[PDB]
């Protein structure tokens, strides 16, 4: 008989988290996805976040697809959901002033859409498959503080590098363009200029800033603006409590998606666990991340779901 959350629920004597804990985008079920295998599109590069490329769709699997970097080894395939923001249609690059990084084997001004797609016999996905008005007091150039989130115990200086549609980059002020990454008016590992002085952390300056530094003078050596007070909106915590089940992609095989529970919770991020499974797996991810899903999302959307890992197993618990 087939597994199922309402029988698995009973047998555990557990509870789902329920789907208004989620946003919105994490929990719709009813959007099909458009998305063939062959289809070429752009997207960023998710462990370069500033770096754009051309990308193919080499799998679909419910609401979700894998891409592959045009011209370069499988080893670097990746997965999204189809209403990814992280991806957008042939052409984008070019209408938005973004530099692409070409395939293996061009030099950029070799590239242009309607050549590549005859030499490759392909098709762009269309337009109407990617949901990607601005953040208002969020441009270009403007500075702020912000976690440096391979190093969390770390606020830093840095500047905001792109604006796309509702979001922005976080960059920090000369360290490699890796560090960046992308979010909204809500995060909360961004705060205004002057932050870490008021709260009494210490802040992490520009690398090889001479002397570690003063806001004011940095701001005057360079003629940058502070993202304005303002703009900065405050996420309500998110109110998933410990025990709580949900659907969860694997980190280790991102093409599996198992259930899962919430081991532990801050104001803005749960940790993970993967039932049946040791808690060697456990893993802190942001509420908000696409890669969480409520009870019911795999079933729904067509993806296959992994039931907890039997008794008795490798890498298994007790």
């Amino acid at each position: 008989e087939c597994w199922s959350w309402e029988s698995y629920l009973e047998e555990q004597k557990a509870i789902t988290a329920p789907v208004s804990l989620f946003q919105d985008s994490q929990a719709v079920t009813h959007n099909k996805n458009g998305f063939k295998l062959g289809m070429k599109l752009e997207g960023i590069d998710p462990q370069h976040p500033s770096m754009y490329f051309i990308l193919t769709v080499a799998e679909v699997c419910g609401y979700r697809l894998r891409l592959h970097f045009d011209g370069y080894s499988e080893c670097h395939d990746f997965w999204v959901n189809a209403n990814s923001p992280d991806i957008h249609p042939a052409g984008w690059f070019e209408k938005t002033g973004h530099k692409l990084q070409p395939p293996k084997g061009y030099k950029e001004e070799e590239f242009s859409w309607s050549q590549y797609l005859r030499s490759t016999r392909a098709q762009a996905a269309p337009k109407h498959l990617f949901v990607s008005p601005p953040p208002l007091g969020f441009q270009v150039g403007m500075k702020l503080e912000a976690v440096d989130r391979m190093n969390p115990s770390l606020v830093c200086v840095a500047s905001v590098t792109d604006v796309v549609d509702s979001r922005f980059l976080v960059h920090f002020d000369n360290w490699d363009d890796t560090y960046d990454y992308w979010c909204d008016p809500s995060s909360p590992y961004i705060h205004p200029v002057g932050w870490c002085q008021k709260q009494g952390k210490p802040l992490t300056p520009p690398q090889d800033y001479p002397d570690p530094f003063c806001w004011e003078k940095y701001l005057e050596e360079t003629g940058a603006s502070a993202v304005p007070t303002w703009a900065f909106k405050v996420r309500p915590p998110h109110s998933f409590l410990v025990n709580m089940k949900l659907e969860a992609v694997d980190r280790r095989n991102p093409a599996l998606i198992r259930v899962a529970s919430v081991e532990d919770v801050e104001d803005h991020r749960i940790k993970i666990h993967f039932d049946g499974w040791s808690h060697g797996y456990d893993f802190w991810i942001d509420a908000d991340h696409p890669d969480i899903h409520p009870a019911g999302w795999c079933s729904k959307t067509g993806h296959p779901l992994q039931p907890p890992l039997g008794p008795r197993e490798p890498s298994s618990a007790s």
